[PDB]
């Protein structure tokens, strides 16, 4: 069969691995549709020694739409929407490299792709069958962002925060809010909205069932 | 010969205080001097019981809650500012949670700045200002302001920064100062950068003490 | 010889309209006259295919999306009225919600305001203007504006306004409107009736267009 | 034994009702405890021929703290407090008459009492071991009460807009809202907010059972 695309969207820590995790699990409560979640953060693209020396300095946008695979990203997903398994690149964000073992999706009957430009390109866009729009306040995101980057990167916090003021909050403005527009839902409060989850997840099941 | 009182809000690390530096800068340029004057709702804590100060320590006290300031002593100051009186103002310690044996002279002066986050909260101070402006600065923007300035305190873990935020901070705002933002005459976003908007005021301030343009 | 841009935003019957009315008349009275044209995002609605036609008689139409408005055509007029080119406005049916043969020409002016919910949404249009204001006006006092308006079309049913209202109108407002006030120059509380605030507005713009005080 | 006295307030349409009923519903859920739910509406004063003649021409402030029998709220909530059985009044809002028919309420382990004003007087607001307050936004509780009195008491919209705006909103801002700084916890988003919600069930349970 053709697996059925979700875009998911949204800014920094706002909750949207949350929300797709929520997806597929109430998906089961309702045989068994098989689902799988990709991230836009494993197709960062391969860095050159110039480029990883200013990402070490603190001076790369991670967060602008250039610094992703666009081209694998449409390539993987067309593939996907086809039919066929693909190979998921494994990237490290602590060394911004990209390893050289892959990890193989099987097809599934819902795939959701989630990331904070998913909806950036128009040619992945129009791949995505439902798009959602994670929304939740900034400071809510920033400190979930910042214990995220404290441990899961081992970052310094005066750093973090300059890295969000520089970075993160103007790219989020220019690159990833304007895409909120090709939302078909926008959801507040991000995980902890299980009555607008529960309406996506009805849709869903309506869409695979007739 | 009457103080002029401006009440300044905002949440927290707004730039409340930067904007009250501001127009006391902007005022003194364009002198041809105008004396100023500028309070702080950080001033009027109450003193905490014991049993108070036990949950303090225990990070469970809610010190941005109404609750938490003397807002008998903030209206009596300020109203006693508004007739041109002098005026003590309690020095308090953050550690010990108390007041210092001593005080603080407020002499009057021409224009009187009081700023705080919840200083419109109470209608009798509300209605003391002859100009309030409310600063709006973004949520992130302001965590990041709060943060990198409590954290300098010695021994103050992060961890407990965020949750006490989560936790007292965000939804006190949310609770308390947002609903009297609509009482400001001006609201200005982005702090003391948004010079237009700073600009303005402080012409209309020089309007009102010349009596005419 | 370049008109001055204004732009203003806010919710629905936050008051645009009618601060910008307000403007143009206070800009006459200290006229010693000043040519002054004010323009709406309402007429900039997209037309309509049969297909989203046949929505909007089940009520199923976001009106209130950033989709529903031609920001082409916003962005390509107010370049050319920025330039002192004169423009053609179109004309829009809400009945049949398409656009009528008939346009209105609209001359350059030395102050041009267009005021929109969606005013500030767009980067490019955003830039165009020389001033920007948002109008902050409380949410039930906006609501009860809003439905005395709509409930004067006829055959147009309560229930259908509110749930269109819940539906579409504060979902919009709150995801794509509230994220632009940031970029105010003022922001402007209680709307029309803030005169404090529009009259510091309006000397502002007589000092722009006077090359100063 | 004695009741627990819990004092819910919040503006109008706020959701005070559907908090407490969700309250009572989760407290079973979990031998039973017996709880009812008292509302302040029950308790306007009984209008003058003057007041009433006003009330009819929609110049009367029934959102007042005058307007409520404060006095009898006080008497019937400290003979609860102490175990024994009490009368409620029968208010007609429809015709500003309180009917001479009572409803009897037996002691109970768990008393609710709701009201926009439930907090305003001190000697009642001292009587409540726990408080809460539930906050909505100001347009969609608008919309939830132009709706409930187009019908519940069939008046006319412009009617119910005027009086809004004269009176309902006015009293809220000076009477209610301040209010809200005695409460030992704020509910955002009403019924709505079910973790809230659970956190309030969870402490009842706690100091009922130790
Ligand atoms: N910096 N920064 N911001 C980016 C993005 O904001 C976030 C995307 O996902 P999200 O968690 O915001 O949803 O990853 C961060 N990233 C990327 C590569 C790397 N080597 N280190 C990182 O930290
Ligand atoms: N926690 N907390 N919040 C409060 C207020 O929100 C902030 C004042 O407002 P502002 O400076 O943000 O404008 O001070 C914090 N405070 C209070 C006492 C203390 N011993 N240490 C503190 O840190
Ligand atoms: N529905 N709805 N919302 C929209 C907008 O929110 C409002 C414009 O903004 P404003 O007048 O509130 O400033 O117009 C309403 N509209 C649009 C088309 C139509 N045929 N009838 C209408 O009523
Ligand atoms: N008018 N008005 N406002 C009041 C209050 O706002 C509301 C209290 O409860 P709430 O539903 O706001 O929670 O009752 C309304 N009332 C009272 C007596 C009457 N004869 N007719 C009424 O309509
Ligand atoms: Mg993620
Ligand atoms: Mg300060
Ligand atoms: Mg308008
Ligand atoms: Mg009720």
């Amino acid at each position: 069969g053709e697996p059925f695309l979700i875009g998911v969207s949204g800014g920094t820590a706002s909750g949207k691995s949350s929300v797709c995790a929520k997806i597929v699990q109430l998906l089961g409560q309702n045989r068994q549709k098989q689902v799988v979640i990709l991230s836009q953060d494993s197709f960062y693209r391969v860095l050159t020694s110039e480029q990883k020396a200013k990402a070490l300095k603190g001076q790369f946008n991670f967060d602008h739409p250039d610094a992703f695979d666009n081209e694998l990203i449409l390539k993987t997903l067309k593939e996907i929407t086809e039919g066929k398994t693909v190979q998921i690149p494994v990237y490290d964000f602590v060394s911004h490299s990209r390893k050289e073992e892959t990890v193989t999706v099987y097809p599934a009957d819902v795939v959701l792709f989630e990331g904070i430009l998913a909806f950036y390109s128009q040619e992945v866009r129009d791949l995505f069958q439902m798009k959602l729009f994670v929304d939740t306040d900034a400071d809510t995101r920033l400190s979930r962002r910042v214990l995220r980057d404290i441990s899961e990167r081992g970052r310094d916090l005066e750093q973090i925060l300059s890295q969000y003021i520089t970075f993160v909050k103007p790219a989020f403005e220019e690159f990833c809010l304007p895409t909120k527009k090709y939302a078909d839902v926008i959801i507040p409060r991000g995980a902890d909205n299980l009555v607008a989850i529960n309406l996506i997840v009805q849709h869903i099941q309506d869409i695979l069932n007739g």
